[PDB]
């Protein structure tokens, strides 16, 4: 089997991406944030504290003839950005782009933190990291991809995120028309539960490439690119007036700037992030200070190849017995 679903930016700045997902019988379609940095499929629901729901579409398990309460199971997750959610668990039929998994754990939120409530465009998350990170207790549950894997034509999924435009998540096949040149594959460590790999270096604009190992994770659920302070300083030094602002919470730059590109290495291959991808717009409405899309990972504890990086590539998440990651230009 295969599946193919369109993923769409939530706003004009690509602050996150949503993909429609069918849950239950009859189908209830929710727009979920596909997140290769976590491993829980959780949704706003009829059980979510009413004051914490503001415009999201909810899953109502009592209206699904295939929903079953997973007795005694609870979940609770805290994300790197400080957000969180928790609740109980159903199993139900979940379909993405024509690919159906029966008996998928659907984690129903009883509580969500303010940033979730405040984002009316995202009805939940669909985790695509390794199932070892799944938070369901006392019996850990599998991700949608892990459940689908055996049925897929090939044990892979691909992320093809757009810049200020829709893109695609495919399951079970590699669309050879969706990228240019060749896909370069690189080793993955699953030791921390992530799609963790090592970039071979970087360049800023038309500058020379610096060969240096940068360990990080391919994370579709993180918006920005988080790299070591040395790398990030080298990038922003090429932008007149750019500065790190403690009060704003990262590098900002004059909105009048034309940003340089940023290149990262995948083995001997190179992925180029155009400068415009690194502009996240005014820090507040009407401001002439703009927020940068490349930020320091110092104090995160890990480097994160988030959407800013991934959207410049066609990315293969190869879930074979020894997982690997592939990157192509597009
Ligand atoms: C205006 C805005 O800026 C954002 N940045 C990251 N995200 C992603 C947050 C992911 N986290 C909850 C685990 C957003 N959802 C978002 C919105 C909305
Ligand atoms: C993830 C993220 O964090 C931010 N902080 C400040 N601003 C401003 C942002 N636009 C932003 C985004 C996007």
């Amino acid at each position: 089997s295969t599946g193919s679903a369109t993923t769409t930016p939530i706003d004009s700045l690509d602050d996150a991406y949503i993909t429609p997902v069918q849950i239950g019988t009859p189908a209830q379609t929710l727009n979920l944030d596909f997140d290769t940095g976590s491993s829980d499929l959780w949704v706003f629901s009829s059980e979510t504290t009413a004051s914490e729901v503001d415009g999201q579409t909810i899953y109502t398990p009592s209206k699904s003839t295939t929903a079953k309460l997973l007795s005694g199971a609870t979940w609770s997750i805290s994300y790197g950005d400080g957000s969180s959610s928790s609740g109980d668990v159903y199993t139900d039929t979940v379909s993405v782009g024509g690919l159906t998994v029966t008996g998928q754990a659907v984690e129903s939120a009883k509580k969500v933190s303010s940033s979730f409530t405040e984002d009316s465009t995202i009805d939940g998350l669909l985790g695509l990291a390794f199932s070892t990170l799944n938070t369901v207790s006392p019996t850990q549950q599998k991700t949608f991809f892990d459940n689908a894997k055996a049925s897929l034509d090939s044990p892979v999924f691909t992320a093809d995120l757009g810049y200020h435009a829709p893109g695609t998540y495919n399951f079970g096949f590699i669309d050879t028309t969706a990228y240019t040149g060749s896909i370069t594959y690189t080793a993955v460590s699953t030791k921390q539960g992530f799609w963790e790999w090592t970039s071979t270096g970087y360049a800023v604009g038309s500058g020379t490439f610096k060969s240096t190992s940068i360990d990080g994770i391919a994370d579709t659920g993180t918006t920005l690119l988080y790299l070591p302070a040395t790398v990030v300083s080298a990038y922003w030094a090429q932008v007149s007036g750019a500065k790190s602002s403690s009060s704003v919470g990262g590098y900002v730059f004059p909105c009048s700037a034309t940003l340089p590109s940023f290149t990262f290495g995948v083995g001997s291959a190179r992925i180029v992030i155009p400068g415009d991808y690194i502009d996240f717009g005014p820090i507040s409405t009407g401001s002439s200070s703009c927020f940068g899309g490349i930020q320091s990972s110092a104090g995160i504890g890990i480097n994160i190849f988030g959407d800013v990086a991934l959207k410049a590539a066609f990315v293969v998440f190869n879930g074979a017995t020894t997982p690997t990651l592939g990157f192509a230009s597009k």
